[PDB]
């Protein structure tokens, strides 16, 4: 398929990236939502190396993503190898407002990185 949602890719343990499905969802089964899904495929249990990034426009797409997403997201990323970022749509506001402790978490979750990040920092 294209858009909306789709398969990108899905890499396994090591080396894995997902992107955020362009499609409006809001929130309103997101909280359970998002843990079921991206917790199940392992985000807190197994300790993997991944990391998500949005896709296109998903601007309409993402509704209440700080609380639900980056609650789990912030959370679950410190605790271990795994990284986000977004290409800023509102993400700058709504997901600093509630994980404000980005200043000391610095590259937890942050904008626009990740592809060239870990080229440099899985190979230095």
């Amino acid at each position: 398929m294209h858009d909306i949602d789709d398969y990108p890719q899905a890499k396994r343990v090591p080396g894995l990236v997902v992107y955020r499905y362009d499609a409006p969802l809001c929130f309103a089964n997101a909280e359970d939502f998002r843990r079921r899904a991206l917790t199940v495929v392992d985000q807190d249990p197994g300790q993997v190396e991944w990391f998500v990034l949005n896709a296109e426009s998903n601007v309409e797409v993402d509704l209440t993503a700080l609380d639900a997403l980056d609650q789990l997201r912030t959370e679950l990323l410190r605790r271990g190898i795994v990284f986000a970022m977004a290409r800023v749509k509102q993400d700058l506001r709504e997901s600093l407002r509630a994980a404000s402790l980005l200043d000391k978490i610095g590259e937890d979750h942050i904008f626009m990185t990740l592809p060239t990040a870990v080229q440099a920092f899985r190979r230095r």
